[PDB]
């Protein structure tokens, strides 16, 4: 095996998540997520060769690969595990009675992870709440990074006009991404323009017009959310602006 393939016999399955997602142990004692990868659902060899590159992706806010077990049907994708779950089903559940500063610290933990990747010139391509997880200590962690680019939805939602017009993603697709991301954290994990289709969201944003602001989100935070959806690419901010921008917000 090479440092990138675990091996199956190391692992014990404990629980479905949901795929098919089981909760599992490798070697008796540590936890991991088992993603279980149906047969002709992805590029496996492309998505094998990238896998070696994300094994040395690490930051604290983003959920860690850890070895893929590539020598059977079907492959697994062997990652950390998050206690609490997906982040849209999170910020869905009424009991937590989310204060402002909760939801504000969501926001810092995904642009934290986005200002590493963007770092390492790493595009998410498919950032949303549903690519974003929740530990036991209420952390959240955005997972999934780059994994479209092997499957063989399209996000109209969480995509900016240059992408519905011509297919141009850069960094800035990636920031007006985070941008809605932002909308669902503060609008407690409702769909992005809730009333319309798919496709009346794309002549919405094509021409001009823009989600608004939660009733959660201050003046200062629907700024920065809204700074994401600048109709020229350019004159979005990077993710270490957007940063530097939630923790003056967490100051005031
Ligand atoms: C919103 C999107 C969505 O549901 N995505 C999704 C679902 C299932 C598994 C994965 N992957 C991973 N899940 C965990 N933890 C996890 C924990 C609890 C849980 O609760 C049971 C579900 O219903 C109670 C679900 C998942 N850790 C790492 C993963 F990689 C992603």
């Amino acid at each position: 095996y090479g440092s990138w393939e675990i091996d199956p016999k190391d692992l014990t399955f404990l629980k479905e998540l949901g795929g098919v997602v089981k909760y599992g142990k490798w070697r008796g004692q540590y936890d991991v997520a088992i993603k279980m990868i149906k047969e002709g659902s992805m590029s496996e060899d492309e998505f094998i060769e990238e896998a070696k590159v994300m094994m040395n992706l690490s930051h604290e806010k983003l959920v860690q690969l850890y070895g893929v077990c590539t020598k059977q049907r079907p492959i697994f994708i062997i990652t950390e595990y998050m206690a609490n779950g997906c982040l849209l089903n999170y910020l869905r559940e009424m009991r937590h009675r989310f204060q402002t500063q909760q939801l504000l610290e969501m926001c810092k933990d995904v642009c934290e992870a986005m200002e590493y990747l963007e770092s390492k010139q790493f595009l998410h391509r498919d950032l949303a709440a549903r690519n974003c997880l929740v530990n036991d200590q209420g952390v959240v962690k955005v997972s999934d990074f780059g994994l479209s680019r092997y499957v063989l939805k399209f996000p109209v939602r969480w995509s900016p006009p240059e992408v519905l017009m011509y297919s141009k993603f850069s960094s800035k697709s990636d920031i007006w991404a985070f941008g809605v991301l932002m909308w669902e954290i503060y609008s407690l994990g409702k769909m992005p323009y809730e009333r319309f289709t798919n496709s009346e969201t794309a002549e919405h944003i094509a021409q001009g017009l823009r989600l608004y602001r939660p009733h959660l989100a201050s003046e200062k935070v629907y700024t920065i959310m809204y700074s994401c959806w600048h109709e020229k690419a350019d004159e979005r901010p990077t993710f270490k602006i957007l940063l530097s921008n939630i923790l003056d917000v967490m100051d005031e």
